């Protein structure tokens, strides 16, 4: 009647030889797990990396996070984990007058919903988000102090989520144009009812979660194949969400209803995540969710060789929206081609297809604006430039392949989509700048088709 939980996700429980290689797994599970955008996996029973930390001196600044529907809150922005401990257990203990581990998980989640739906209702909490540093490090462990012989059994785990972007069957590992924000774990803190708005990853990425110990965390997730039924419900029920936002700081989300997408015919599954468990979520899979009390996250963004065609498809999305993008998707292809005799042989035949892909694109691009009368060019080294020093002044995307340049006004760039919009001078005082010419890209692709074999 007033709030009817969505159907259960899909949970894998793989053996010892299943799970040595996380790619390898997440490759076998994905024609069941893309159906349903999140799946949890449960490790084998032994698996169990040792956690370790001191309460009193790991510091963090929380965020504070009003518990409203449909109200806009920003993507991204002092306590112990001791003091914030303290503060959130007495936060559940006197909201339900109850001891917290007598609280059932169904209960939580039927008052958080009848919570944010009311308007008279004034709940805020409290949570702390950052990438790993010295104040506050990785739960995994890490190599620096002496380990004891358990903690170097998962130094190298594929698990360890440290070594997950850096593994040979991965693809953001080459990437030298530093993204911190995504190629490190982020650390999660959590108390009752904080929670984290309906989004996707940038560069409709993978994520894996790990919750290393406390109360589980409560999930929401849809399928990849219904991304933009979601954002029709979403752009229907509030507008305010979908405006165009100067920067990649200024992103909104909100808080809904699963219910509602369901009733939109949206397919939405759930799960508990307990503490010991991986949840998992795929390409341009919308998710959300909430804690059910006091607990300890550890997350990482990942690409795998099946996301490759879907990055490029993202990149023009993003040019249809005029929204920012975290790296370019052309430049880490090139890089790795640049590095194709390295490269593990089922990466480099994956590369191989979207270069191909890539070239063909940029011969009709560069085609169509010759026959716009640019004639002039010049080579030009665009990984070197800050990316702020080369967005396109109309859709925002960042240059790599080649881009349009006028003396009238120094140091603009548009793609080669959009020639129209850089200035009033007649196209002959244009230049084309262009980073490789054909006959350079050409060996370059046939270098990964030799290690290919
Ligand atoms: O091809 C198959 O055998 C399966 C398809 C699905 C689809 C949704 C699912 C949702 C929850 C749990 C399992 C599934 C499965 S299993
Ligand atoms: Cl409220
Ligand atoms: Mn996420
Ligand atoms: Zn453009
Ligand atoms: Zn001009």
């Amino acid at each position: 009647s007033m709030f009817l939980p969505p159907p259960e996700c899909p949970v894998f429980e793989p053996s010892w030889e299943e799970f040595a290689d996380p790619f390898a797994f997440i490759h076998k599970i994905r024609p069941i797990a893309e159906q349903t955008g999140i799946c949890k996996v449960r490790p084998p029973p032994d698996w169990q990396p040792p956690f370790a930390c001191d309460v009193d001196k790991l510091h963090f600044t929380p965020r504070i996070q009003r518990l409203n529907e449909l109200e806009a809150q920003t993507r991204v922005k002092d306590y112990t984990l001791r003091t914030f401990g303290e503060m959130a257990d007495a936060f559940k203990s006197d909201y339900f007058n109850m001891p917290v581990h007598m609280v059932p998980t169904e209960l939580v989640e039927k008052e958080f919903w009848r919570l944010v739906s009311t308007i008279e209702e004034d709940v805020t909490v409290e949570y702390g988000a950052d990438i790993a540093s010295k104040e506050f490090g990785s739960g995994f462990p890490v190599r620096d102090i002496k380990l004891s012989p358990e903690e170097e059994e998962y130094l190298d785990s594929g698990w360890n989520l440290n070594n997950m972007p850096v593994m040979e069957q991965s693809v953001l590992a080459h990437i030298t144009a530093d993204i911190c924000g995504m190629k490190l774990p982020w650390l999660y803190v959590g108390m009752c009812f904080s929670s984290f708005c309906w989004h996707i990853e940038d560069h409709w990425s993978y994520s894996i979660n790990y919750l290393h110990w406390g109360e589980p965390k409560t999930w929401y997730g849809v399928p990849g194949y219904a991304a933009e039924q979601l954002e029709n419900v979403m752009k229907k029920l509030a507008p305010e969400l979908f405006v165009s936002q100067p920067d990649l700081l200024h992103q909104l989300v909100t808080i809904m209803n699963p219910n509602t997408l369901m009733t939109h015919e949206v397919p939405v599954y759930r799960t508990n995540q307990c503490a010991g468990e991986f949840v998992i979520t795929f390409p341009r899979a919308y998710h959300s969710g909430f804690n059910q009390g006091f607990n300890f996250a550890e997350a990482v963004n990942f690409c795998t060789v099946d996301w490759l065609p879907l990055g490029r498809q993202c990149v023009e999305h993003y040019r249809l929206l005029h929204r920012y993008c975290v790296f370019s998707h052309d430049e880490m292809i090139c890089k790795m081609a640049s590095k194709a005799d390295v490269l593990d042989v089922v990466v480099a035949s994956t590369v191989q297809k979207d270069m191909a892909i890539m070239i063909e694109d940029e011969k009709a691009l560069r085609e169509t604006v010759r026959k716009l009368g640019v004639i002039d060019s010049e080579r030009m080294d665009f990984e070197l430039l800050p990316d702020d020093e080369r967005q396109c002044v109309k859709c925002k995307t960042t240059c790599f392949m080649s881009a349009i340049s006028c003396s009238c006004k120094p140091g603009l760039l548009v793609c080669l989509h959009h020639v129209k919009e850089l200035c009033s001078c007649p196209p002959y005082k244009y230049k084309l700048r262009y980073r490789y010419t054909l006959d350079d890209l050409y060996p370059m692709m046939n270098a990964l088709k030799l290690r290919a074999e």
